[PDB]
């Protein structure tokens, strides 16, 4: 799907977000299944916002126990079965 981010006209403004979505595809395509490339966000990812990136990275983790299918133990429903 390429960049998407595009309304993004200065520079910090992209390239913090640029990283952003990056640690995104990364691990949140991994984990449940958001339909992103991991490598297409590897070359446009900055190490100029690198902790920025991994503060939404980090955090990505623990949604992706909580987000829907793909790798969640404590998403069951009525709290009867687990699914």
């Amino acid at each position: 799907m390429y960049d998407w981010n595009i309304a993004a006209k200065s520079q910090e403004e992209r390239d913090k977000v640029n990283v952003d979505l990056a640690a995104s595809g990364v691990a949140y395509k991994e984990r449940l299944n958001i339909p992103v490339i991991a490598e297409q966000v590897a070359r446009e990812q900055p190490e100029n916002l690198r902790t920025y990136f991994m503060e939404r990275l980090r955090h990505y983790r623990q949604l992706s126990l909580q987000l829907p299918k793909g790798s969640d133990p404590a998403y069951q429903k009525d709290d009867a079965v687990k699914k």
